């Protein structure tokens, strides 16, 4: 088979929005002083393998 | 309202500069032979929200 839709009454696209909750772990790898960072924690869905 | 400067007896400069070491963990991205890490151990601090 080969889909192209998913359908998802969006009490479950929060589902699958919360198991990317669990595995975030937001991370620093450019810092020299200058720019303190500033954060959002919201992010959106692009889809399932495309 | 605002605050511009922090005293800091230089004691605790060390245990701010040692709360940062509970949150930080050296990692390494390339793997292709050649140049070998080098490693320091030691950062300076540039203060507080700028």
């Amino acid at each position: 088979g080969a889909y192209d839709l998913i359908l998802t009454t969006p009490k479950v696209v929060e589902q699958y929005k919360k198991v990317f909750e669990a595995n975030r772990s937001y991370q620093i790898m450019t810092f020299d002083g200058q720019r303190v960072p500033l954060i959002d924690l919201g992010f959106n869905v692009a889809g399932y393998m495309g």
